[PDB]
């Protein structure tokens, strides 16, 4: 079977852990434990396929680069409330392409925590970004489950299309 080197990418507290335990656990962590950095592994069928993705969780916090050069497809995470986590998106995408030294690198951009009110950043302003760099724009709430499935699916088929 095909295995996917996906990446999970994103600034402190956007829920990266979150997104990545909903996903392989079905279930919501409540409280913020800070991540030094887990790697999991699960095996589902996909476009009628079976493949093992294998999915690095990452810190938010230099020792980024070596994950980078091995990742496949790159998750970028922000939260709808955090405007600098968005903003922040800009230097993950430059670094990712400066490491890969490709402008053509799977990724799908995520708005997380889609279920709070008062969100700071707009679906509009992060479709925009995502059409700047070529990529898919979903939102997503680990809380919830909404997206999840589809983020990680639809990143898995970027690789797979690459
Ligand atoms: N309302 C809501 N809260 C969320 C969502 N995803 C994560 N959180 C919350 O945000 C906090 C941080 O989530 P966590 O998954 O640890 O984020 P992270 O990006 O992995 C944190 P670090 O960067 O330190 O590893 C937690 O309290 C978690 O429950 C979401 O979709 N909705
Ligand atoms: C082999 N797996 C059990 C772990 C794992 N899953 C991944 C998914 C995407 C990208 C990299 C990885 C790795 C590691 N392989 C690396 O090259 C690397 C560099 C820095 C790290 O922190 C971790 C890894
Ligand atoms: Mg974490
Ligand atoms: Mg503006």
């Amino acid at each position: 079977m095909t295995e996917y080197k996906l990446v999970v990418v994103g600034a402190d507290g956007v829920g990266k852990s979150a997104l990545t335990i909903q996903l392989i656990q079905n279930h919501f962590v409540d409280e913020y434990d800070p991540t030094i950095e887990d790697s999991y592994r699960k095996q589902v069928v996909i476009d009628g396929e079976t493949c093992l993705l294998d999915i690095l969780d990452t810190a938010g916090q230099a020792m980024r680069d070596q994950y980078m050069r091995t990742g496949e497809g790159f998750l970028c995470v922000f939260a709808i409330n955090n405007t600098k986590s968005f903003e922040d998106i800009h230097q993950y995408r430059e670094q990712i392409k400066r490491v890969k030294d490709s402008d053509d690198v799977p990724m799908v951009l995520v708005g997380n925590k889609c279920d709070l009110a008062a969100r700071t950043v707009e679906s509009r302003q992060a479709q925009d970004l995502a059409r700047s760099y070529g990529i898919p724009y979903i939102e997503t709430s680990a809380k919830t489950r909404q997206g999840v499935e589809d983020a990680f699916y639809t990143l898995v088929r970027e690789i797979r299309q690459h």
